[PDB]
């Protein structure tokens, strides 16, 4: 039959984040200044879903990006929440609109990185047991700094397994 989904926390995050992206479209899209043209990682039974859904500014991306992270991470024990939040660079006490260290780290990476309209994205490890698949929805928001934020979140939440239900 068809392979069953090997769900992780990133699935919960992206599903939350995609809902917010659809609402915060004022038009439908603007001119996507950047596109995802290159995905790297270690693939075993990987299911990638690449979509464009770009918007006006990265601050709005990171805001809903942070709302979803806080919303999803709360399903973890206390010490697990603060530990991963510190690795990504998000403060669980700040309001979801506060510029996290993640966003500043991403904004700073964009100031030196290679200009051009194509972005490479590293999804880390996309592996699932035989008979299963890891769905990994990657959304381009037309910003190099926002795509950097999603990448950091992928490479962390993707390692945390959600038992099936």
């Amino acid at each position: 039959a068809e392979t069953k989904e090997f769900k992780t926390l990133y699935n919960l995050f992206i599903d939350s984040y995609l809902q917010k992206l659809a609402q915060h479209s004022i038009p439908t899209n603007v001119t996507c200044a950047i596109h995802i043209g290159e995905v790297i990682g270690q693939f075993k039974n990987c299911a990638l879903r690449i979509t464009n859904k770009c918007m006006s500014n990265s601050r709005l991306s990171f805001t809903l990006m942070v709302e979803s992270f806080i919303e999803v991470i709360s399903l973890l024990p206390e010490k697990d929440r603060r530990a991963i939040a510190e690795e990504i660079g998000i403060d669980l006490d700040d309001v979801p609109s506060a510029v996290s260290k993640l966003e500043k780290n991403c904004n700073a990476y964009a100031e030196v990185n290679n200009i051009i309209d194509i972005q490479k994205l590293d999804i880390g490890e996309c592996s699932a047991p035989p008979g299963q698949h890891m769905l990994l929805q990657i959304v381009n928001t037309g910003s190099a700094e926002a795509n950097c934020g999603l990448q950091t979140i992928v490479k962390s939440l993707n390692k945390i397994y959600v038992p099936p239900i």
